[PDB]
């Protein structure tokens, strides 16, 4: 199964996310490369609950979280299925970069498939600072660029 | 369940349609308002088969599809899953109605979250011309705006 996320935005920053896994057990590959960004910077990326565009990045809503747990990040136990971290920008503020995920799933009860993916202009903390706030979004701050995520071939 | 596209381009066209079904068996409600039309027209309206937008509303390849069936109007026994006919457009230019419709699924294996949905620039002859063309887009033409189907609440 294959799908695809178009990152756009108002702010500059525009990219692509594509995301293919062969059967439910199998872990995803997530594969990205998005411009515009702050460079020499590690930007938020993660997957929220709904694919709804009606309201720029906004009506995203919350991180996808099926399982009730606290932000965390893509190696800990405890995290939302839609936390995949911190990517990297370079010199030329561009993400590029590709990683393996056992939560993200294109198939069964918990498919991430017509939801959303949205991009960070901060740093996520990775529910390490302090707030209550960390716990819910890793103080990511605001969302530049997001995309539905829909299925190719 | 309910769904949500939201129809952008190049080309003045862009709108919103909502899917809302209970449960798998039901029909699911249609409800779309789409500005920048050509005024008093009729113009072609389906769900093609992918939500990928890497290349316009190109590559949301062809009309879903999944019991291989020719083009037609909504209320033929053979046409394509995707097959929504026509919608009007008023004096303004703008095309804003509702339907419901029992191939047209958001729940089970037809489902069409994931996949988009193509406002035309021309009328769907809803198969019924000569050509191979009528049977395959209801010669429909050119595609000014699209949106991935994505999930909301
Ligand atoms: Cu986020
Ligand atoms: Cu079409
Ligand atoms: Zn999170
Ligand atoms: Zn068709």
């Amino acid at each position: 199964v294959q799908a695809v996320a178009v990152l756009k935005g108002d702010a500059g920053v525009s990219g692509v996310v594509k995301f293919e896994q062969a059967s439910e057990s199998e872990p995803t590959t997530v594969s990205y490369e998005i411009a515009g960004n702050s460079p020499n910077a590690e930007r938020g990326f993660h997957i929220h609950e709904f694919g709804d565009a009606t309201n720029g990045c906004v009506s995203a809503g919350p991180h996808f979280n099926p399982f009730k747990k606290t932000h965390g990040a893509p190696t800990d136990e405890v995290r939302h299925v839609g936390d995949m971290g911190n990517v990297k920008t370079d010199e030329n503020g561009v993400a590029k970069g590709s990683f393996k995920d056992s939560l993200i799933k294109l198939i069964g009860p918990t498919s991430v498939v017509g939801r959303s993916v949205v991009i960070h202009a901060g740093q996520d903390d990775l529910g390490k600072g302090d707030t209550e706030e960390s716990l819910k979004t890793g103080n990511a701050g605001p969302r530049p660029a997001c995309g539905v995520i829909g299925l190719t071939n």
